[PDB]
């Protein structure tokens, strides 16, 4: 597809940021550099893709994609579970992609089918307000490691009420209704799971993967946005929101719009994956302790109860967790985990590893002083 | 539910009305007049109900309630197959109710599951043009037929494209989405029809009953409108849009609005019933002869051949047919069965029919005209 016109001075940015890409796109060809669907890969991030790894790969390599993942407001904070499918997607800003966290403000009023306004408007404030801060924490570990200035970098934040609070019903049935099939949407464990036991499922429900699969289409025709990262429940979410992008962009009436939005070639298409479930061997699900969850906010989860999470992990998953939830490069989680072994009673990579995340979501400041705290002679139970 | 503001004029008018009406029913309480359910009953125009039939008969009598039709412009003419849902309509219109026929501008692109625009827009005014003559000619049959004057009479044409052109999808999922279940919508035969056998079925068409259930809650809130009136094939879709209407009416957030539209009392809710399957004995379906519809529009259907069709009926449907697609009143009918019987190779019975049926599309002067022409000693075969 043919990029859209813009005026002559961001036109000569655009294309000296294509050739900055093609250069980085051949010296990963020739193997000098990482792709970062490798470092994906490398990393463990990926659980389900839609799309090949090799057609995923080659987009990646090949174009300056945008990417995004959502996130619905049903709580006034995130907590650590969030920010599994918010690695790969920062990870992906660092390397100079385009980044976009999209909040679920519409979408989280349906709620997705699981496997007041009041409240939920100061929901959406609250999560918008967390994601500003947690973005600036990526910003100053992206200058910490060594990434330079690129012009074509870029991360957002969107909210889906930006189109949902009007978006007729009638253009959206008309645009992907007649391509989607509900025998597909229903035949998926989801659905048949919540029918056959549980209470059933309302119509509402049953939309809102069409709901999703219109966000992604609004990105797309809005940031260029190909790609959707997940949680590790949303691989059937990611294969329904294709069908509904592909049939938006398929139907477009305008002949002016199909050249931009309209797929010319093999890599116009879009593709998304999901990152693991994280589980402990005692089958805890990752960032839930005790009955609760570690919150991103500190007024809900002290910064002390923050790092004392992390720096509690298992020595048989914490270099997995390295890897995860944090940008330290593999030669020096391998460094970690060598000093590590030496005596892991002295819990040096769960120590790195909370010292990590602290500065990633509270800043290096709170991890110092948490750290310190937690080197006490006394440290609680719990 | 409480009835809305007008000024003092309008208001008065209305009072009256409403004395006439309960008059009206208390006639019909003391068995002075027929209720026009029992009309419909005796007429032959009732085949399944949504709500219990003393439920719509009690409504009936005691309120001056509005009531629809819906028809998809899927054709540039109407044909005789659409004049038996009207029929019902028509009567109550005779009788002083309010009567709406709706055009599915909007919903006859997504299609009714079974059981371009410039073509779809020359469509959609062919038929507002076309029901515009017809009811013309009901308003002057309800002349000849001796009903008097009614300022509360009422009847109107709508096109549901003055809502679904700008309706927020996001509004009708938070009203009824929730209110409505996929299984009972799943759970219906038209729907596993056309899954096991046939291409399936889309999102669109899945949604299409919800659709349909919207534009009789607009009906409501707009025109009063409790009661649909539906094709021998509509009761599935009658019976969710009830659903529908009952989901949006309780889920109204304004107070001062819930005073209106949400039911208070038992006849506040919405009712609807279904015209019977019309087959002649042969299983021909009725309004089609050979391969082809008897179109309202003479440039389609001559209307010598329309004429022609209605003469052409057997003498085993002909007093059932005289019931349903003509207002003449019951002794009426009798008498020319009586004069029929003597010697049926005569046709009186069915060129009273067709006199009747050709008067209220094509007016008595073609009717007429007609008639002459199936009584020349030569009509053709055919
Ligand atoms: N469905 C995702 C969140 C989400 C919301 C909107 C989107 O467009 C994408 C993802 C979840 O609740 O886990
Ligand atoms: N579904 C009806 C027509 C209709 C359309 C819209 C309505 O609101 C009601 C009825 C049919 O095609 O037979």
């Amino acid at each position: 597809m043919l990029r859209r016109e813009f005026g002559p001075k961001y036109t000569a940015k655009i294309n000296e940021a294509e050739e900055n890409w093609q250069a980085r796109a051949e010296a990963i060809k020739k193997g000098k550099k990482q792709n970062t669907w490798d470092l994906f890969e490398e990393r463990g991030y990926v659980k389900d893709t839609a799309g090949t790894k090799e057609h995923i790969a080659e987009l990646m390599r090949t174009r300056r994609i945008g990417a995004y993942v959502g996130i619905d407001p049903t709580a006034p904070s995130l907590h650590v579970g969030h920010l599994l499918p918010l690695m790969p997607l920062f990870w992906m800003y660092l390397e100079g992609y385009k980044a976009f966290t999209l909040i679920g403000g519409s979408t989280a009023k349906i709620g997705d089918p699981t496997g007041s306004s009041s409240d939920a408007t100061m929901n959406m404030t609250k999560i918008h307000y967390q994601l500003k801060k947690l973005w600036e924490n990526v910003d100053t570990q992206m200058r910490a490691r060594g990434y330079e200035a690129d012009w074509a970098r870029k991360r957002g934040i969107v909210n889906n009420n930006h189109w949902w609070n009007k978006q007729p019903m009638l253009e959206v049935l008309r645009r992907v209704g007649h391509a989607l099939r509900i025998g597909p949407m229903l035949s998926r464990d989801t659905v048949k799971n919540k029918m056959t036991q549980g209470d059933g499922v309302s119509f509402a429900e049953f939309t809102y993967p069409i709901m999703q699969g219109w966000d992604w289409f609004e990105l797309f025709y809005q940031q260029g946005v190909q790609m959707q990262i997940g949680g590790s429940d949303q691989y059937g979410n990611i294969i329904s929101g294709l069908e509904v992008v592909k049939a938006a962009r398929e139907s477009e009436p305008d002949p002016q719009e199909r050249k931009y939005v309209t797929p010319k070639t093999a890599l116009d298409e879009c593709v998304g994956f999901t990152v693991p479930l994280l589980t402990d061997s005692s089958g805890a699900k990752f960032g839930k302790s005790a009955g609760n969850a570690i919150w991103l906010d500190p007024y809900q989860t002290s910064v002390f109860d923050f790092y004392g999470y992390f720096v509690r992990r298992s020595d048989q998953e914490v270099e997995n967790l390295l890897k995860l939830f944090t940008f330290m490069p593999i030669s020096e989680i391998t460094k970690t985990m060598e000093e590590h072994i030496k005596d892991p009673s002295k819990r040096v990579a769960q120590h790195t590893l909370a010292r990590e995340v602290v500065t990633l979501v509270h800043g290096k400041q709170e991890a110092s002083a948490a750290e310190d705290q937690h080197r006490m002679m006394y440290t609680g139970q719990m």
